[PDB]
């Protein structure tokens, strides 16, 4: 047996915000879940030159 | 045997967002789920002279 | 037994938004599951000069 | 507004199992997904 | 507004097994999964 | 405004178990995951 395994991410990124999630990896039945009103306001503003590589 | 596994990724990305999910990975029967009126009102702007590679 | 994969993304994207998803992986039965009024408003603006490789 | 999630068990079972689940809600790709030689040889017997 | 979840559970079981199950809710992609001979052997009686 | 959680366990049950799960909830990518020879040998038994 050989296993090989390789994930790879080289990114480039000017503006970066991670998950926004409410209610996650909750196991077990028998439970009222509610999520009442998640609201995203949120301004972003990305400005640049050049982004990748040269 | 011989495995070999390879996810690649790239990207030259100006502004990213993650998800936004209520409710996720909730195993278990018997139970109320609600998500009540999510809303986005977010604002998102790009502006680039350039952006892929040279 | 030989078994090679491969997944490959080469993106450049300006303004990139990750998934909205309001009950996502949820098994069990036996269950009342409600997404009342979900609602995205959100803005997205991307300028350009140039993007893609050189 | 009324939402009413109700349940009642009154069975009678010799056994009850769930599942027997081997590979469940994987959400991302560009994976090797192997299920090799599963086996159920589980017994359930009544006597009188 | 009333949210009612109700559980009455007055069942009779010899066994009861919630689940067996090996990789399971795994949200990342890029990976190698593998499960290799999983067995029930399990044995549940009733002698009278 | 109610919310009602409410269960009522009057179950005869001579063994109760949960789960049997070997790699659950997991979020990572990029991992190697491997359940070997997962077994299961229990005895449930009633004589009378």
């Amino acid at each position: 047996v050989q296993i090989i395994n390789k994930k790879l991410d080289l990114s480039n990124v000017q503006s970066k915000c991670g998950s926004k999630d409410n209610i996650k990896h909750v196991p077990g039945g028998g439970s009222v879940q509610i999520v009442y009103k998640p609201v995203d306001l949120s301004k972003v503003t990305s400005k640049c030159g050049s982004l990748g590589n040269i």
